C-alpha cells in the first residue's frame, strides 16, 4: 500500500463522502497521515493518521487516530482577526491493534473482524452517539 | 441498552457468529463486560469490555477493548502459565472515542461513522492483516 | 529505483522465486526494507534491508542485510520467545560496499562485479554450505 | 577446498578475467587470502580474503572482503620517488554470512542463493553503480 | 508529491534536458534532494534540494538551493595525481518563499508566478550573466 | 542596463501582465527597485528589488526580493476609520545567486536557467501552493 487518497463517509441521513489528501507517509517514527482540507481555516482540516509497527519477535502494533475539529464561528459584525482562528472543540478516535509474533493470518483476520463488528454493534453506536451505557 | 448477549462475527471465508454472555453491567467504577465461553480452557474465553464515562462539562469518553486468546498459535514447546505475559498469547483491540461537551448530535454520528468507515477501508484491512503500512 | 517488490530465488534443485513486499522506502535515517510474508508466523517472515549513504566528499557506503528465519530447524524441545537471541534461530547475510569519492564509473562497476563473481565462486559456495575453508 | 588460484571477472563492456594467486591459507585466526599482482607497485595489488568460522554449537560465520585499490599517478616529468608510491583511494566489499547451529543444508543453500540473487538485482546494481537508492 | 526524478534544462543556444535522480526525501529536518550524476567523480554531481516547512499558524517557508560544481583540471606543475579530483568552484542559487498564515491560494499562485517570470526577465538575465546592475 | 519599466505576469487561469514603474536605481548600497502602483493606498504598491554586487576577485552576488502585500479590510467591530488602511499580510520571495570568480559565462547561463526551470517545475509549484513537501 503506497500512500494515496482516503475516502470516508460521514454519518448523516444520507452519508456524504469526504476525501483525505495524503501529507506524510510512514517512515521511521513518523506515521502516515491524511488531511481533509474542507474547513475554512488551515486548523479546521480533519486529519487521519496510522502507524504499523512490525515487531518480528514481539508484539506488533497498528495505531490509528481520527480528529474531527469544529472551528469557532463568531457573529459576522464582531471583530476577531480572521488570521487568528481557534478550534472550539474536536472529537477524537484512537485505536490500537496488538498482534503477537507468531499469530496466524487467521488470527489477524479474526481480531480485525471482531473490532469492526463490535464498532458496528447497536450497543456501541448507542453508547457513542447517545452517551448510553450497558447497565 | 440493558446489558445483554453480544454477537460478533469472526473473519473467515464464511464468517461464523460468536456469542458473548454478559458478566456484569456497567457501574460508576467497573466497565460492562462480556465473555465468549467457547474454548474449554478458562484462558481461551474471549472477552469484550466497554465503559461510557459521561462528563457533563468536559470530554466524555467511550472506551472499548477486545481480547482474543490464540492458544492454538502457541508452539507446543512453550508452556503457558500465570506468569506468561498476556500480550504474547492473545490478540487485542483497544479504542477510545473522545467527545467534548457541546458536540452536536451530528458531530457524534460523524465521528462514529468516520471510525467505522476507516476500519472498513482496504488500507486498514491490509495493514492489520498483511502488516503492510502506508509508505 | 522507486521502491517496489523484490524477487529472490532460493537455493534448491529447482529454485523457487520468493517475493518481497516493500515496507518503507529509504529515508535519510531509515533504510529501505522489504518483507517475505510467506510463513504464517510473524517471526518466519524474511526481511531484506538496504541503505545507500551518499558522501559527496568522502567514502559513500551501500549496506545490505538479509534475514531468513529458519524455525523448522529449531528442535521441538526448545521454545522460541522474544528473549531468544535472533542469531540463534535465523540465517543472516550482511555486506557493505565502500566507494570513495572520485571513483570512476568503471571502478564502481569493477567492484560490483568482483563481489558478485567472488560470491559465485565455487570456493565461496563450498565454504558457506559445506563449511569448508581454504587451507 | 585446498587453497588455489582465484579467477574473477571485472565489469566492462566485455569483462576481462583477473587472476588471484594465493598467499596465505586459513589456519587459526589468519584468513585465507589471494592477491591480484597486476598493478605497478606492490601496494596496488588487489586482494581477496575469506574466513569460515565453524561453531559447532553456535552461530557459524563466513566473512569475505574484496579490496580494489587505484594508485596515484603523477605527471611523468614530476618528481615523486617511485620507491614511495601511495594509494589514492580503494573500493571495498565486505560481507558476512551468519548460519545458526542446526541449520539444514537446505537453509544454507537458501541464504547463499538469496544473497547472490539480491546482489544480482537491478535495484542493487543501480544503487552501487549510480548511487541510486530505493525511494 | 512522492519524490521522483527531476528534469531541468540547462542554458545553451539549444537547451539540453538534465536529469536529477533523487537521493533523499524530506523528513523532519532532512530536506528532499536530487543529484545530477553526470560528472565522473562523486564530487561533480550537481545537487538540488528543497525543504517545505508548513507552519499551521504563522509564516510557512519553502527553501530551495541549486549547486552546480565544476571539477578542476590541474596543470602539470602542481602534480596532484590525475586520480584524485578536486572541485574548483561551484555556482549556487538559493531562494526562500515566505507564505503567511492568511495567504490566499491565489496569492500563492501569484508569488510563484512573479518569481518565475522575474527570473525570466531581461533585467535579471542581464544582471546575473554580465554582472551589470539596473542603474 | 539602464533602469526601465518591468512587466511581470501574475498567476491566474489566464495570466495578466502587471507593470512596475522604477523608483530607485542601484547605486552604492541602495538597490534597484520597482513598484506595482495598483492598490489605491501608497502601502499596497507591490515592490521588486535587486542588487548586483560584482566582486572582481571573489564570490559575486545577485540578490532579489519580491513583496506582494494585500491591504486589510476591517470589519465593523474594530472601528478603525475606513480612511486609514493597514497592510494585512504580504507574500515574499527572496533569492540570491552566488557566482564565483572563475565561473564560465556558460556556467552563469546554466545556473540562471536551472533556477528558472526549477521554479517552473511541478514539484516546486506543488510545494509552494499546497504546502506539500517532496516526501
Amino acid at each position: 500500500a503506497q500512500i494515496a487518497n482516503l475516502i470516508l463517509a460521514d454519518g448523516q441521513a444520507t452519508p456524504a463522502n469526504h476525501t483525505f489528501v495524503p501529507m506524510q507517509p510512514q517512515t521511521g517514527i513518523t506515521p502516515s497521515q491524511w488531511l481533509n482540507k474542507e474547513a475554512a481555516s488551515n486548523i479546521g482540516y480533519r486529519k487521519v493518521s496510522m502507524f504499523v509497527k512490525y515487531v518480528s519477535n514481539g508484539t506488533s502494533k497498528v495505531t490509528i487516530r481520527i480528529a474531527d475539529p469544529v472551528l469557532a464561528s463568531v457573529p459576522a459584525g464582531c471583530c476577531v482577526d480572521t488570521n487568528t482562528p481557534q478550534v472550539a472543540y474536536s472529537t477524537f478516535f484512537e485505536c490500537t491493534f496488538s498482534v503477537p509474533y507468531g499469530a496466524t493470518l487467521q488470527n489477524k483476520k479474526d481480531i480485525l473482524a471482531y473490532a469492526r463488528n463490535l464498532l458496528g454493534t447497536q450497543v456501541v453506536t448507542d453508547a457513542v452517539v447517545d452517551m448510553t451505557p450497558a447497565w
